[PDB]
């Protein structure tokens, strides 16, 4: 859950492998991702998260979730295209399978004096389905379906972290129905930025280090658009702040002589953090 | 579930997806099989049923087996191609989705009158392992890995399902390692003839039953080889009795010169068949 955004497909791709390389606690490790469908993309994190929301609210085994909650959770209007959009996400979800391959040898036990660990991970073990529509054949035979109730049946030993520890698996049910770039924002200060109450960044490392292949200038636009539509009225398109559930930024504009670059600071406040439910 | 023989693939066939038309109870079905990689095969089914007596065996979760203890159960000799082939059969185990869909709406909930039902099923929720040698990157570009140990984490419902009842699904582990038609003899007994004392059969009927892609001369050398050979010598050529962990079989000859088939006596013992552990 905190790598798999790491190991995610570029938006609107449809593809069935992908490897990345990452490193975790020095570590290098290389992560794969495959599907029999396609894989995740970074746009299915959001939906992601909002079934873990649904999970932790229901126990208050197995996991039932309406497609109707669903698409009140992500803010979406009720419709065919917005059912099919989920149920694409979900399927998605459904059907990948992660899996991390440690390069760096350890050691295990007196039989196994170098062992190199591979860990398999899939997000739901099981899913059962209840759909009003019929299914259809579509090309090669191969069957879709229309759900409209999910049961859920998560990985075990993840299902029994869906119930300890709900932090990093509850995000504010605002921000589940934000854009994909403030989405992103928030979960990146939400897991990187535990070191420090304050810090300093540009927007031009806010590609490198979020959406690279996103070119500067629909990146720049899209957030600003988005965290202009969020600040408070005080300032102007050069100078605004915005809460952003307890990270406080504050953008101010850099010009060279009519061009501009964004800079960006801000204060985390924990308190409103946790009370973000 | 008792269906999935029935949703395999075809032996020495590598494909990734399959659909099946299934008849459930009345209700008209469909079983699809999906995997990014190779699908189950009938061939690999000995090999899971003997990941299913290895964890009976051990919590005596998670599962951890050696290969070593796969291979002595399947009752193969530890060798490269040997642990190869394993590897190959339990990776086909682990990435195979199975998934039965409901044609006919029935049912469900108030709500969802004549609704549709799926079921989307995994054996292997999680997949930790351990492995000597270095992740390979082969020649398509993907990580290949040499695992040692195998941490197993079943399906939750399919787990419990397996942890306290023990007699659905448990083959005495001799049945293991024996050849390939023997198991499915002794697999067709305890699925057919549920609880009949006695019946009489033909090689050619469980020619038909057991492998109708296999040729006549094959299966009297083979089926023939394996029965008499487990058997003691108090017979001949023409006449021997086998016990068959708990199927007393009797074998005798017929239609003397040239042409000849096999008169089969069967008399069934739950006390040797169930106890047999």
């Amino acid at each position: 859950a905190g790598i798999i955004d790491q190991a995610l497909a570029p938006p609107r791709t449809r593809k069935s492998y992908q490897k990345s390389m990452v490193s975790i606690s020095g570590t290098r490790a290389v992560i794969e991702t495959r599907s029999s469908k396609n894989i995740m993309t970074v746009d299915d994190l959001m939906t992601l998260f909002a079934l873990f929301t649904l999970t932790v609210q229901y126990h208050d085994n197995k996991t039932p979730l309406y497609i109707t909650d669903i698409l009140s959770l992500r803010g979406k209007k009720d419709s065919g295209p917005a059912r099919d959009s989920i149920r694409d996400s979900i399927d998605r979800i459904e059907f990948t399978d992660f899996q991390l391959h440690e390069l760096t040898g350890r050691w295990l036990s007196e039989n196994m004096p170098e062992g190199f660990k591979s860990d398999r991970f899939r997000f739901l073990a099981r899913t059962i389905t209840a759909s009003e529509e019929a299914p259809v054949e579509g090309s090669d035979g191969e069957i879709r379906i229309k759900p409209n109730l999910y049961i859920l049946v998560w990985e075990p030993s993840f299902f029994e972290e869906l119930l300890t520890r709900d932090y990093f698996f509850l995000f504010p049910p605002e921000i589940l129905k934000q854009h994909t770039l403030v989405f992103q924002l928030y979960s990146y200060f939400r897991s990187r930025m535990s070191r420090r109450h304050t810090d300093v960044m540009m927007l031009s490392e806010l590609n490198q280090k979020l959406a690279r292949n996103i070119e500067w200038r629909r990146f720049s636009m899209d957030l600003i658009r988005e965290l202009r539509r969020l600040s408070e009225g005080k300032g102007s398109e050069d100078l605004f702040v915005v809460n952003l559930w307890g990270y406080h930024l504050t953008v101010k504009s850099i010009e060279e002589k009519g061009k501009v670059v964004d800079y960006q600071v801000d204060i985390k406040c924990d308190v409103e953090e946790v009370l973000r439910y």
